[PDB]
């Protein structure tokens, strides 16, 4: 499909069993996921953008399903305001800018 | 073009006769470029980001040209991590997400 960017561009996300709305966000190197309880072991992670720094739990190797596409990668979980797909998911499902 | 994302998505932007790079940035609404001099009148206004909130100049309807391709509107200048092309602007250079 083809997304304009009058609003937000929201897709539906499937991640750990769970359905949720999720930011396609090409300037965010990584994938960052508001809180879940994920399981299998992390290490942790600081990634900084507007506002300062937050801290993350980084799990690699995860499923996603974005918009019937899938993927597998590393997802980043912590305080993050919104569900951000990033460049590392994007790319699997072929995702491109075009102007 | 049609822009890949396994690099950021990078390019080139001119503004008040000075280029810059900058970030294609669909995960973010408003364009907000570091610390800056720009001609003309400015408010203070606040952005909140995944860190927290900034304090950043807003400037109305100020020309910028994107990768050669015009725009005219809003733009934040404040201590962003980096310059970035928000959706106010993405949308006026006809910008689509495609996969
Ligand atoms: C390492 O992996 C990373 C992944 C994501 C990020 S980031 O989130 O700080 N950022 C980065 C961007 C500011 C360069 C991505 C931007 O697209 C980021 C995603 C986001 C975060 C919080 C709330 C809404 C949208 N958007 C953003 O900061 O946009 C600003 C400017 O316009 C406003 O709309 C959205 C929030 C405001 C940082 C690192």
């Amino acid at each position: 499909p083809q997304i304009t960017l009058w609003k937000r561009p929201l897709v539906t996300i499937k991640i750990g069993g769970q359905l949720k709305e999720a930011l396609l966000d090409t300037g965010a190197d990584d994938t960052v996921l508001e809180e879940m309880n994920l399981p299998g072991r992390w290490k942790p992670k600081m990634i900084g953008g507007i506002g300062g720094f937050i801290k993350v739990r980084q799990y690699d190797q995860i499923l996603i399903e974005i918009c019937g596409h899938k993927a597998i990668g590393t997802v980043l979980v912590g305080p993050t305001p919104v569900n951000i797909i990033g460049r590392n998911l994007l790319t699997q499902i072929g995702c491109t800018l075009n102007f």
